[PDB]
């Protein structure tokens, strides 16, 4: 899938 | 997928 | 796929 | 991919 | 691919 | 100070 | 300040 | 002062 | 000040 | 002030 | 304010 | 500020 | 301000 | 301002 | 202002 | 069925 | 079925 | 099915 | 299927 | 399929 680190407050479908 | 580091709020599908 | 550093407030499908 | 830096609330399909 | 560094709010296919 | 409706995982300083 | 509906993933100073 | 609807991972000073 | 209808990925300074 | 409507990617002053 | 009659699910800063 | 029937989901500054 | 019938799901500043 | 019938999807400064 | 029949997915500014 | 992240005012019929 | 995020005021049929 | 990220105001069928 | 991003009051079939 | 950035209005068979 996606790679994320740190994210702030999102939205993720995965 | 995306590579992605410190996103501020986004929305990701993934 | 894509890659983005430090990115604010988007949106990505990936 | 596409390369990106401290891109501003844009939009990435990737 | 393109290579784009301090995009302010733009759209991105990749 | 600001008025905000239904923003979406941000940061706010205020 | 600003009126801001449904902004996605900010920023605000405020 | 501004005046905005459904703007997408912005940054606003305010 | 200014109005603005769906704008992407901005700055505003307000 | 200016009037706009689905602006892309931009910097207002404002 | 805003008056509303029927409106489904909305937002309204007003 | 403004008068509404039968909107759909929508968003209002009014 | 903006009289609406039967809208489908926009956005309105008014 | 603004008087609509049957729009879909739209988004109005009004 | 505008007014408006059976109108798909536009912006308006009336 | 359909899969759907933040879904702001909607109607689904499911 | 369909996959969607951050979807603003709409119908569903699913 | 489809993929959508930040539609607004949409209908879809799926 | 299709892959659409910041779609503005669409409809979609899927 | 079809790949969309930022599309306006739009009807997609999908």
């Amino acid at each position: 899938g996606a790679i994320i680190g740190l994210m702030v407050g999102g939205v993720v479908i995965a």
